[PDB]
């Protein structure tokens, strides 16, 4: 069988870790801060990373490109 390449990622401890599956989209759970009282969920895009850190062992964390802080136009158009 041919080898299956998996990407690498920086663990939260900052070491380089091998992903065990490709990044996959997820719900972003961050809370928003706009100068008004608006309440709402971040629409993303957010992704979750599964990896096996040589230091930390199995670990995961989520990253999101949505706007969490800023003006009312930036957070909630
Ligand atoms: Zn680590
Ligand atoms: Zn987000
Ligand atoms: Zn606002």
């Amino acid at each position: 069988n041919p080898n299956q390449e998996l990407g690498v990622v920086q663990c939260l401890c900052r070491r380089i870790a091998p992903l065990t599956q490709p990044p996959f989209g997820v719900r972003c759970r961050a809370t928003l801060n706009c100068p008004c009282d608006y309440i709402g969920d971040c629409p993303g895009p957010a992704e979750q990373y599964m990896y096996r850190c040589p230091n930390c062992g199995p670990r995961s964390h989520v990253a999101c490109s949505g706007v969490h802080q800023g003006t009312c136009q930036q957070v909630h158009p």
